[PDB]
């Protein structure tokens, strides 16, 4: 049981869509080939910066609107972004 | 430079709401993606630890507590 699958990439193999979960666990897959104590930091970086950086564009920097959408506050998006040096 | 695809893994997410974005209120984008990502993520460890917990707690550099939490958050418990 999944939450959603409105999230899908496009791979061209021609262009086919499939769910973005696929590709995590790709990546994962991919990084396990080759003693980790953090992964879910390391994932949560890979996915917060791109998640932050299309809704900032998207809402044209307002950082209220960008936190509605996030369905966070204003205070918890501005921590975020330090936190990656977006801010 | 650690998580990548056949590269790196952010792309995807970029290109993944890029294409969700096309679909639009909104405002749960935050979990929905942690979602997609966490549930995945979980699957993936616990299947490399063989669903041993404390293992897969201590790659994720979490506490065993938080990792339950989650599994249970996702109805993997």
């Amino acid at each position: 049981r999944v939450n959603s699958d409105v999230l899908t990439v496009s791979t061209v193999n021609q262009v086919t869509q499939k769910p973005l979960r696929d590709s995590v666990k790709q990546a994962l897959k991919n990084y396990f080939a080759q003693d980790v104590n953090d992964l879910y930091e390391l994932v949560l970086a890979e996915v917060e910066q791109p998640l932050l950086d299309m809704v900032m564009q998207y809402t044209r920097d307002n950082q209220t609107r960008a936190a509605l959408m996030m369905g966070i506050n204003r205070g918890t998006l501005r921590k975020k972004l330090k936190k990656y040096g977006m801010n």
